């Protein structure tokens, strides 16, 4: 009797490239492409374990353009270049955000605490500033091929600071190649999302915030966002079919979200199942287990994800030695598989590339940890999604309705009933009866309402400017 064990590791940015200017105003892509967006795959390489991942059809684009040499990003401009070149501008915003970094452990560098106490920087400081950036972002593969550079911690030259700049170019060229690789040789299965990673539920049906806040406010929709809803996960359908060769049979729904006319429009669009998560089983069916593949009216498979054992990666264990979060990990494992006579699928299900910079060493020695330890447990089955789609000895549901809602407490509340993120929606919606073009679906993903009407913190006003950018050129 084996516990069937399923990570599902979700990736994503919004698109940072201001579509005026052509300029990526935010370098969050290129660093999560350096640090995670390889790596996270390249485990697989060394354990051998199943990992899926999500990718979105937005991130992928980004990381084409970072391959192939054609983004132009401005703080990434301001570490390439000579600091006796460098602008006050450029000076104050690396400092910023040192500053908004400083804190994670992977910033644990002496010298960043020297530079960050000092009034006035020199030369010599600010390549160091510029190199220990780049440094900090260093994912678990470079960190053994520049062990020598990174325990230096000071004192570095423009030469070294070119040479990480091009190893990490080299990294994010082989990214895409790896995730058809592990997919091609069976290590793991990879999906997508609508395109943008729009919230579906509220674009097919804005109505459907009431299924579980009754009392929230929303504007005025006086145009359709259904057809939108169809074209997101249509392109996407095409993206991935360029990237992996079929059209996808697995996708990640943003935030989890899900409605009776999301899922049906999934299973219109070929979908055969996604996850989703377990606030939503339980506010669906009164006695529900998470161990049990779901059938949603015999239309497409969903799995409900294990949502203590996803947030034990995500929020408990960065602040845990890694043995520790192992062994207790481990531990829960094995209460799931004494606690069923049959075999449960367990899902595990997160973003993949967010929780590691809280982590000592960027979480490579507690994913090394684990990994290492789940690959030797025969009790535990790891499964690529494919695997656990058609698994036949496992245990099945059918389920006819689903209360709509998303991974946050099961609602809409993120993105949606406050004056400020209605402001957006309202933009939104008046963009949309002048839209002339497919930026009205940039400006429709989550990720603009999500840091609306937020309390300030640093770069916040870019994705303000992001958005309304996208929304103007969207009328033009
Ligand atoms: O939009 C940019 C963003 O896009 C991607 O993230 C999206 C992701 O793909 C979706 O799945 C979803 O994520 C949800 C997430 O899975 C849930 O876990 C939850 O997240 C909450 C955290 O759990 C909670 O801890 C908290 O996080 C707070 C931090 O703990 C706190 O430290 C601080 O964080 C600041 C960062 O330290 C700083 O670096 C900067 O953050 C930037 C990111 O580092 C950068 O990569 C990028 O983010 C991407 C992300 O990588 C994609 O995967 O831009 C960020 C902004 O510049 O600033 C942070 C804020 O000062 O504060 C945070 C927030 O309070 O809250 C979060 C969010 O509630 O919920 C997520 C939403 O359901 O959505 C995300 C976003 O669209």
């Amino acid at each position: 009797k084996k516990l069937f064990l399923v990570f599902w590791w979700h990736m994503h940015q919004p698109l940072y490239r201001e579509p005026y200017t052509g300029e990526y105003l935010l370098p969050w892509t290129f660093f999560h492409a350096v640090k995670d967006y390889y790596d996270m795959p390249a485990y697989l390489k060394d354990f051998e374990i199943k990992l899926n991942f999500n990718l979105t059809p937005v991130l992928i684009d980004q990381i084409q353009e970072y391959a192939q040499g054609k983004a132009k990003d401005v703080f990434l401009e301001a570490i390439r270049k000579d600091p006796d070149d460098l602008e006050k501008e450029e000076v104050e915003k690396l400092i910023e955000f040192t500053k908004l970094n400083y804190e994670k452990p992977i910033y644990r560098f002496e010298r960043i605490r020297e530079l960050m106490n000092k009034e006035k920087l020199n030369r010599e400081e600010l390549l160091d500033l510029q190199t220990l950036n780049l440094l900090a972002w260093c994912g678990r593969t470079l960190r053994k091929d520049l062990k020598d550079l990174l325990n230096k911690g000071r004192n570095y030259t423009q030469e070294e600071k070119e040479y990480v700049l091009n190893k990490y170019f080299e990294i994010i060229k082989k990214t895409l190649s790896i995730y058809r690789e592990i997919k091609e040789e069976g290590k793991g299965s990879v999906s997508t999302s609508p395109y943008y990673h729009p919230l579906i539920p509220i674009l097919l049906n804005p109505n459907c915030v009431y299924e579980t806040t009754p009392n929230v406010k929303i504007p005025d929709f006086a145009v359709s966002f259904r057809e939108d809803a169809s074209k997101h996960v249509e392109l996407a359908k095409e993206k991935y079919f360029e990237i992996f060769g079929e059209h996808p049979v697995y996708m990640w729904p943003p935030e989890a979200s899900v409605s009776n006319e999301a899922l049906e429009l999934y299973y219109e669009k070929g979908i055969n199942m996604l996850a989703t998560d377990e606030v939503i089983l339980k506010n669906s069916v009164e006695r529900a287990s998470p161990y049990l593949r779901y059938y949603f009216r015999e239309l497409i498979s969903v799995f409900f994800r294990d949502k203590t054992l996803s947030d034990l990666i995500g929020f408990s264990y960065h602040a845990w030695n890694a043995e520790d979060a192992v062994r207790d990990f481990i531990g829960r494992l094995k209460k799931i598989h004494e606690s069923v006579d049959f075999q449960p699928v367990v899902f595990v299900v997160l973003d993949g590339e967010n929780c590691w910079e809280y982590y000592e060493e960027n979480g490579i020695p507690f994913l090394e940890k684990l990994y290492s330890t789940l690959e030797k447990e025969e009790w535990i089955e790891t499964l690529t999604l494919e695997e656990a789609m058609r698994k036949e000895d496992v245990k099945t549901e059918v389920i006819e309705s689903v209360k709509a809602g998303t991974w946050f407490d099961g609602n809409f509340l993120k993105w949606i009933g406050n004056k400020e993120k209605n402001e957006y929606w309202k933009i939104l919606i008046e963009a949309k009866k002048k839209a002339k073009n497919d930026y009205i679906l940039v400006a429709e993903g989550s990720d603009w309402f999500w840091w609306q009407g937020e309390e300030k913190a640093p770069f916040v006003e870019v994705f303000d400017k992001l958005f309304r950018s996208f929304v103007r050129r969207a009328q033009e």
